[PDB]
């Protein structure tokens, strides 16, 4: 295929970062990858096992290459020469966004972030970048089907990027409802038409962003954490909706409710939601203090 390739001798593994059921991730040095950077760090996902998995690897590499954008996960290329098959990603300091949110919550500094909880303007900065990525995917008419903070990485300078990780099914297994045997539905992020009728569209993606907007202002709490999976399915289908968090100002909770309209056709577009959040994010301290 028309993906970029990387020679094994340029890659040098340092240590393991994480281990899913279908993939290990390592930190590694990569030589001669970029022009200005002779020696840079990278994340290296190694494929596990099977003849069926070799095809899924192929599909990922193609999708990732053609769907590159400032706020989508950065992908350099593969290493086909000799097993195991490697995928080279850009290394992201702070890990996934859920972990980052939990570590800087109201439960009581650093290089990238001030001490204590994240500020209103900092929270809105994260919401805007995640929103910016969904405008790009909506534009090309690709549906994510599993948008959450656990599938968002954070880097140096608090740069946030959207992805889709198989490690999330192991680390955050509680966030999925198992069905059939090998299927896993993230019911707490899904709209009514997805749960009942099993239809996923761009409108079903906006609902999930509303739930992602709720995650951020709760500093990474699970939606409907008090309810079990079956209790949560009853709750969403019967039209009951999440509360406004303590950190969330009224103006921002209006944007969540905007995403949560029952009939899909009456929900707001992702472009208009981004417009509000980016405008709100870049607003001056005088405006945001009275917000
Ligand atoms: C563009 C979008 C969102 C539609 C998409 C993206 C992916 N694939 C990924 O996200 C994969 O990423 C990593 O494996 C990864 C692991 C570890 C790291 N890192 C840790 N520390 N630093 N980096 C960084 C990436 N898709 C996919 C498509 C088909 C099948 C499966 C997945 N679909």
């Amino acid at each position: 295929a028309c993906v970029h390739h990387i020679k094994r001798r340029d890659i040098v593994l340092k240590w393991e970062l994480g281990e899913g059921a279908f993939g290990k991730v390592f930190l590694a040095e990569c030589h001669n990858l970029l022009p200005e950077q002779d020696k840079m760090l990278v994340a290296v996902k190694a494929l596990k096992e099977s003849e069926s998995a070799r095809q899924d690897f192929q599909r990922e590499a193609e999708l990732l290459t053609m769907l590159q954008h400032q706020h989508i996960v950065r992908f350099f290329g593969v290493c086909t020469e000799g097993r195991p098959l490697l995928m080279v990603f850009e290394y992201m300091r702070h890990g996934d966004l859920n972990r980052f949110l939990r570590s800087h919550g109201p439960d009581a500094g650093g290089e990238d972030v001030a001490p204590g909880p994240l500020g209103l303007g900092q929270l809105l900065a994260v919401a805007s970048q995640v929103a910016a990525g969904m405008v790009y995917l909506a534009g090309l008419h690709f549906v994510h089907r599993d948008l959450a903070t656990r599938n968002c990485l954070v880097g140096q300078g608090l740069v946030v990027k959207i992805g889709d990780f198989g490690m999330s099914r192991d680390i955050y297994s509680t966030d999925y409802y198992r069905v059939g045997g090998r299927t896993m539905l993230p019911i707490r992020w899904m709209p009514p038409e997805s749960i009942l009728y099993r239809k996923f569209t761009t409108e079903s993606d906006v609902w999930s962003f509303g739930v992602v907007l709720w995650e951020i202002f709760t500093y990474g709490k699970q939606p409907w954490y008090q309810l079990s999976n079956t209790e949560a399915i009853d709750c969403i289908t019967q039209g009951r909706e999440l509360e406004r968090p303590r950190a969330c100002p009224p103006e921002v909770y209006a944007i969540m409710r905007g995403c949560w309209q029952r009939e899909p056709q009456q929900r707001h577009s992702i472009k208009d939601v981004h417009a509000r959040l980016q405008a709100l994010a870049q607003a001056p301290p005088v405006y945001l203090d009275v917000l």
